[PDB]
Formats: structure tokens, sequence, C-alpha cells
């Protein structure tokens, strides 16, 4: 897949993103290259406004168009929230606006930085011919120097690609289901399991490569968006596509596919109930690249895991999908635990209480999936 955009070695991420864009589009990536210095500078503003507008016509492939809503993504959360401080630009100059909103729509996804961005696309290895480990890797763009963006995005990505080893599995499982094949079925959850287990062990590298005073004061700036935000009551002016101001939520991992696509296979119904955790994790499927959209609706569109599991009186598939369920548990406790060191405690020095309840009720929730 192919139709679904899923790598089998790095599943949901963009596989060997593109580095440069064509020489047309150097104005942009100049900016994008270098906004650290212009940042701290305070030419990054009156760059964007000096710039031309240019057209999406050039951007041939879906690996440079993916490049460009990177560039473009980061270069407007730099204009937009310019030095981090709370200087605010409510108005995007139309020579950018225009062009990405006008490559967002031809990507259906909605002109911010979303994590697809920010993540899927926003790496490459050192030397491609060794492996994938941070060590080997690197992202494109950063916001400022000491963001700790690196890590951040990269860990982020490594889960992702961890995550990659158990996406391959799903064919086999519904395959193994309609052909009635119980031992498939068994050796297929375990397998899931397995890859889960392992993508927690990756989640220790955030301690290493990301600082909480960072994270915290800088990167989390840059990476907010204009959805119910004060500091942009009504969202953002894309001058010259809109002439009303337009509210997008910034960049969230409730934008990912990689916990969606298990929680949705094993019939973990985050999005079902009404509640405030099941319509940020639907809103959210508007910021996915839209193949990877479709790939959960194609999930959610198949026969039930887990009814098949609880009709067949079979402790060993009940302990194989219990497999599963536990190790997104595990994960997602880990993670809580990582939003208590790198926001709870620096807030202490979108808030914090209603962050760490949002992934509490998904927490539970797949808790309450065990058999
Ligand atoms: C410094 C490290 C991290 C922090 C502070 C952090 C924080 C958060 C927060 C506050 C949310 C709530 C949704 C939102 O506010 O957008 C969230 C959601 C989420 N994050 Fe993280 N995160 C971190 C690392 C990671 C990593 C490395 C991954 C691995 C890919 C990850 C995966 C997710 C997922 C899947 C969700 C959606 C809710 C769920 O499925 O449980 N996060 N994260
Ligand atoms: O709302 C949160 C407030 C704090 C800054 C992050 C933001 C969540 N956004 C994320 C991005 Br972008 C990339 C990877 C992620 N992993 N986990 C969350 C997450």
């Amino acid at each position: 897949s192919k139709e679904y955009h899923i790598d089998e070695e790095v599943g949901f991420a963009l596989p060997n993103p593109q580095e440069n864009l064509p020489d047309f589009y150097n104005d942009w990536m100049f900016i994008a290259k270098h906004l650290p210095d212009l940042i701290e500078s305070g030419q990054l503003r009156e760059r964007v406004e000096k710039l031309n507008m240019l057209s999406i016509d050039h951007l041939t492939d879906h690996k440079s168009q993916r490049l460009a809503r990177l560039v473009l993504g980061c270069i407007t959360m730099a204009y937009v929230w310019g030095k981090g401080h709370g200087d605010v630009r409510k108005v995007l100059p139309r020579n950018i606006a225009v062009p990405y909103c006008q490559l967002s729509k031809k990507l259906e996804l909605p002109p911010i930085l979303v994590y697809a961005d920010c993540v899927l696309a926003n790496w490459k290895k050192k030397d491609p011919n060794k492996p994938l480990t941070y060590e080997n890797m690197d992202v494109l763009f950063s916001f400022r120097d000491g963001d700790c963006s690196k890590g951040f995005f990269l860990v982020s990505l490594l889960v992702e690609i961890a995550a990659a080893s158990a996406i391959k599995v799903i064919p086999t499982v519904f395959k193994a289901m309609q052909m009635q094949e119980r031992d498939t079925l068994l050796k297929a959850l375990l397998e899931i399991a397995s890859c889960l287990e392992k993508a927690l062990q990756v989640f220790h590298q955030i301690h290493d490569h990301v600082n909480p005073k960072a994270f915290f004061s800088v990167l989390r700036i840059y990476l907010s968006g204009w959805k119910g935000n004060p500091q942009l009551s009504d969202g953002l002016v894309y001058e010259g596509f809109w002439e009303d101001p337009k509210e997008f939520a910034g960049g969230s991992a409730g934008q990912s596919s990689v916990f969606q696509c298990f929680d949705v296979l094993l019939g973990i119904q985050q999005t079902a109930g009404g509640g405030h955790a099941a319509q940020f994790l639907q809103d959210m499927r508007r910021y996915m690249p839209p193949a990877h959209r479709n790939f959960l609706c194609s999930l959610e569109s198949n026969p039930s895991v887990r009814e098949f599991v609880l009709s067949k009186g079979d402790a060993g598939l009940r302990e194989a999908y219990d497999a599963c369920v536990k190790a997104l548990v595990s994960l997602r406790s880990y993670h809580l635990q990582i939003v208590t060191k790198y926001i709870l405690i620096p807030a202490s020095q979108t808030g914090g209480t209603d962050l760490m309840n949002f992934l509490k009720t998904v927490r539970s929730t797949t808790e309450k999936s065990l058999l």
C-alpha cells in the first residue's frame, strides 16, 4: 500500500523525504532553512513581507508538495509567533498565504503545520546506507537553536517507524478472520503486540534528546495554532485567500495514525460517545493526509477483530488480543509520565490539566477494552 501511502519500513512516515526544492523556490527555502538566526535577529517578518508570490505549478510530485507544505508551514509558525514571547501577527502576508492555501487545498490538508508535516516529512538519514537510528538521522527544519525540535520530532518519528512493523501485519489479521485460520490470527495478534512492546523502549530516547524547559517554553509556542487561542481570538487572516479569519488547531499527535489504527483494529472506540476526547480525535482526522484517513476508514469498515475474538471461547486468542491492548496502555502510560515531566512540571515554574485529562480518557478507554 501503495493506495494508502503506508511504507513497509517506515509506515505512516513519508519514506526518503525530499530535502531540496526546485531552484524556483529558493526564496522560500532560504527563509525556512535559517529560521533560528532570522527570528532571533528580527529579520524574519520583514523577509516574509518582502517575498514575491510564487505559483505552485512547479511542485511536480507528492514528495515535493509535502516538502513545500513543510517549508511554508514552519515559515508561517515563525511569522505568526515571532520570537515566541507573545508578539503575534494576525495576518499572514498574501504573498505566502495564497501558495500555502493553494498547496494545502491540493493535498486536502489544512494551511497549518500538522503532524504529518513536522514529523512524517521532516527527517532524513545522515548516511543512507546505515540504519534508521537517532544517531544516523536529522530533521530538515527547526524554529530556534536549542528548541529541542530534533529530539522531539525524531523520537516521535522513531516510534512511528517502530509501529510500522505491526502495521504490515494488519492484512493478515483480517484475512485470517475471513478464512477462519485461528492459528494464523493468534500469531498475528502476538506479533502486533510484540512490535508495540518494542515501540515502548523507543520512547525512552525522549529523555536524552529533549529538555523540559526548552520544550515547554519554546517548542510548544511554535507548534501552537489559532483554534480557541486567545492570542488570536477568531483565528488567522490568510491574506488573498479568505477575507475572513480562519481557525485551525495547532499540530498534535491526535493527527497521528499510528495509534488510531490500532484503536480501530482492536475495536477500542476512541471516537464514540460524544465526549471531548472523541470530538478532538475525530476533528483531527481532517489534519491527517487523506490516504491515511482513508486507511482508518477501511479499517473501521472491516469486521470487528474484537467481536471475532470474543465469539470463540478461545483463551489464547483472548490473551493475544489483550496483549495488544495492554501494549497500547503501556505506551499511553509512559506517554502520560512524559507529559507530566515536559508540561505539567515546567508550567508550575490546551491547559496542563485539560491535556492530561484528554490523554487519561484515551488511556482509560484503552484499559476498558481488555477481556
Ligand atoms: C516531549 C514529549 C511529548 C509530549 C510533551 C507530548 C505531549 C502530548 C500531548 C499534550 C498530547 C495531547 C494531544 C495534543 O495535545 O495534541 C499528545 C498526544 C499524543 N502524543 Fe505525545 N507527547 C510527547 C511525545 C510523544 C511521542 C514521542 C509520541 C510517539 C509517536 C507521541 C504520541 C502521541 C499520541 C499518539 C497522541 C494522541 C493520544 C493517544 O493516542 O494516546 N507523543 N502528546
Ligand atoms: O498540544 C501539544 C502541546 C505541547 C506541544 C505539542 C502539542 C502536541 N503536538 C505533537 C506534535 Br506537533 C508532534 C508530536 C507529538 N507527540 N505528542 C504530541 C505531539
